[PDB]
């Protein structure tokens, strides 16, 4: 059972990338950061600049801001192994440009069950709090559930991270009860 | 091994609602909605009607916008699973109105244990953000987080869904450290 | 196997501490609650007060509203357990002073590896949220997931409570896939 896709959901600064990057890293293939990112202020500068600098000269980085669809049909192949760095910044990319987002997280969630070769996806939990006070926000809390739903389905695996711990909920049989 | 009383809990749009219908739909009993709350926005009105659409004939459904847990009492009975739609709904219609929460809390958590028919009760984790900054909210996250405590232990079973996924968290033995 | 040194994680009214005091009062060494926190509130106040009745006189407290790491040397032997209140009020108090949070974060999990007593660290889950408004709360956010994994990384056992019960996530075997 090697797995073709993997999606890694949890909070902010909850190790998920660290785990994302030594699953990649452990799997002996060429590796390739996708990028959804980029730094428009000081706080998000300092987090590329800092935490690049401690990646091997081993990765190669492909940014896409938009196209992520697009990009992971073209560079997916056996040898290599895609990292979607944030499903996150791509999905707030397209909400702030006015997209109508459920065709393209549609057609993400196609893209993973349909990859040439396999990739990790990773993104953020934005559900459990209390319900923002503008439609903004909201949309987005909307569109990040449903996403992490179709992405969850599409993919082989499944892993949620918690205080820099690991805790696989897929594969693996869902409880079903008798009342 | 057979239950009466299950607790789903939750983030938005985490999938907990597919999840109440598809262990309904698996007893094949008789099937009804407690609604606890109409739409009284537009977005609301939205998200009430797509859920309309996704339900056939084998669904009632009973509104109790305060009154849960006499409605839970009245309507449960061996032949009906209820689906309590979202307890969330529910504090929220009591915390607004003004009324103390904790004695209906209480009620709810007693009730759940004594059930003539079995019951899935629908909830959200609301307490894994940043502090809110007014009063209002502060109060919801401590009534949200008592009541999924004293459900989950009146409970026979409790569920958390992740990305559409459950995972059983009772019945199951808890830690225990030397 | 008998353990040093536990982290208990959940969210906001989850039952972090109810769990955090039975496995502390079922361990039968002297109980040490290490308060970390200043009722400056009216709703903090009451939080304190219902805590304070619900534990038999079998409990001493001591505050540590800055120097936690060097109160928990000072403090721990093996004829007792402590139990610091809540490591996010730490961190609170730290951050609202101006102290840099890296040092005084990385200083906690070395001690946490390496006392001479058991310790159960009481921590909130505040990252599952959407992105704060404000910098102050966003940077809260970042110190508090960091100080999760690091705390986690240096406990012998991490403990998730959901809705009042507990699932052991450490010690476990960490999923590896392979592609
Ligand atoms: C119940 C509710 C609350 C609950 C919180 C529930 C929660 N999950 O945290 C409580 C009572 C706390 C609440 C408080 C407030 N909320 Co309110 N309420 C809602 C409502 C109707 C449902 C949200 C919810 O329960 N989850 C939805 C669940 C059931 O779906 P799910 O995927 O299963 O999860 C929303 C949404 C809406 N109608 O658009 C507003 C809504 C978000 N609330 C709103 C308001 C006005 C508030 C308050 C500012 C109230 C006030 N005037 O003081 C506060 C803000 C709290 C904050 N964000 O800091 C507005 C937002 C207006 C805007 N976009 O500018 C909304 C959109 C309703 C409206 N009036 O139209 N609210
Ligand atoms: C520590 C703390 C913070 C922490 C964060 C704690 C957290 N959980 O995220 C930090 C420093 C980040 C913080 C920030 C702020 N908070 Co503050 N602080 C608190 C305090 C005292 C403890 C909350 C807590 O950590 N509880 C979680 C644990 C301990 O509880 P448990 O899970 O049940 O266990 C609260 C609550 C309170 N009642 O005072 C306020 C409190 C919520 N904070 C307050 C304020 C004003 C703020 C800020 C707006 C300050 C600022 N000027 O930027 C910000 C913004 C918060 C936001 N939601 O954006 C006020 C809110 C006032 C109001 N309701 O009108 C409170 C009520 C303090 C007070 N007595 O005035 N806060
Ligand atoms: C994407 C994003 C959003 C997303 C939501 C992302 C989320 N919930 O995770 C959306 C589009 C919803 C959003 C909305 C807003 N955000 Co915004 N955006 C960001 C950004 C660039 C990303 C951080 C992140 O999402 N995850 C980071 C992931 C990859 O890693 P990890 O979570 O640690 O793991 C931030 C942060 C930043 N410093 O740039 C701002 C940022 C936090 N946003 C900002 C603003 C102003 C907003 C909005 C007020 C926009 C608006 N004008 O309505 C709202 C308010 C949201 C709220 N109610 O709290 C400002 C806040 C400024 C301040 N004074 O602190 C920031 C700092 C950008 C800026 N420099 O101007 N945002
Ligand atoms: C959430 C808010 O943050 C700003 N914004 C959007 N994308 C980025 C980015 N990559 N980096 C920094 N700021 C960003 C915009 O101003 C948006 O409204
Ligand atoms: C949070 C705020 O939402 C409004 N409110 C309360 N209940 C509902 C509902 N079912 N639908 C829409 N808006 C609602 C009120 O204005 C309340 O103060
Ligand atoms: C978030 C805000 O809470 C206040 N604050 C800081 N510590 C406490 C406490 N123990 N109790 C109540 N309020 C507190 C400060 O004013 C800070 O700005």
């Amino acid at each position: 059972d090697p797995i073709k896709s993997l999606l890694v959901v949890g909070g902010a600064r909850s190790g998920k990338s660290r785990f994302a990057q030594r699953m990649a890293e452990a799997s002996g293939r060429s590796l390739v950061l996708i990028a959804t990112a980029q730094p428009l202020d000081a706080e998000m500068a300092d987090r590329i600049s800092r935490h690049a600098a401690d990646r091997d000269a081993r990765w190669t980085l492909i940014e896409a801001f938009f196209d992520l669809g697009q990009t992971l049909r073209r560079e997916a192949q056996p040898e290599r192994l895609l990292v979607v760095d944030s499903v996150t910044l791509w999905l707030s990319n397209l909400l702030l440009r006015g997209d109508d987002l459920s065709p393209p997280i549609k057609d993400l969630a196609r893209t993973a069950a349909r990859l040439e070769g396999p990739v990790i996806f990773v993104s953020n939990e934005v559900g459990a709090g209390i319900v923002p006070d503008n439609a903004l926000a909201r949309a987005f809390r909307d569109a990040q559930g449903m996403c992490n739903q179709r992405l969850a389905e599409a993919c082989d695996a499944v892993t949620l991270v918690t205080a820099g711990i690991a805790t696989q909920i897929k594969p693996g049989p869902e409880p079903v009860f008798r009342f």
